[PDB]
């Protein structure tokens, strides 16, 4: 099982840096929203839903440490979760060896000038792998969530 970030290296396990794009300026009262899909891809190493894959994501993901006071959703996988995650999600198979958007998204309430700072972690998401055969192979991941421009609110 294998994923990567905007088409670069593949990454079977660890933690990865993703850099997101995001509008520049937001209303009192309005959300970011990162769609995570746009960047991570994963895909089954033998095709053919040999030794499917099982994927989630996990309980304790969160906010970075500046952030802690902002509220959100994830959605995963055709299910939305507040965050940060106090219970793992739903588990999304694997199977095909064409690269699969990761279906996440994080919906964003800043609590509390500049929302987001560019270069910042937002959001640390913990998943999981794990196989069909033997011991499944068992993999952790982490992605921090990291903004390549700043967001402002008036
Ligand atoms: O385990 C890893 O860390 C790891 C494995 C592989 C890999 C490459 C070639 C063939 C099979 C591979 O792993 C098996 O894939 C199964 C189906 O997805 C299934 O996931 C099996 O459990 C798995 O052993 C690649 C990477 N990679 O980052 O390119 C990483
Ligand atoms: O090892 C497992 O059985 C297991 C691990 C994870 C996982 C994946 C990614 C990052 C962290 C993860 O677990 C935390 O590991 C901590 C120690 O490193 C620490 O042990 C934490 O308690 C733990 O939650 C998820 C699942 N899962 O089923 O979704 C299972």
């Amino acid at each position: 099982f294998s994923c990567n970030v905007d088409g670069g290296s593949s990454i079977g396990a660890g933690t990865t840096s993703v850099y997101v794009n995001l509008d520049p300026v937001i209303q009192p009262g309005q959300n970011l929203v990162v769609d995570l899909s746009q960047h991570i891809s994963c895909w089954n190493d033998y095709g053919g839903w040999y030794d499917t894959d099982h994927i989630n994501l996990v309980q304790g993901s969160a906010f970075a440490g500046s952030l802690q006071s902002y509220k959100g959703s994830l959605y995963w996988n055709n299910v939305t979760y507040p965050f940060p995650l106090t219970t793992n999600t739903n588990v999304l198979d694997i199977g095909d060896k064409t690269p699969m958007p990761l279906p996440l998204k994080l919906y964003i309430t800043p609590v509390g000038g500049v929302v987001i700072k560019a270069g910042e972690v937002i959001a640390r998401i913990h998943m999981y792998k794990i196989a069909t055969l033997g011991s499944g192979n068992p993999r952790n991941f982490t992605w921090n969530i990291i903004s390549n421009n700043s967001v402002v609110m008036p």
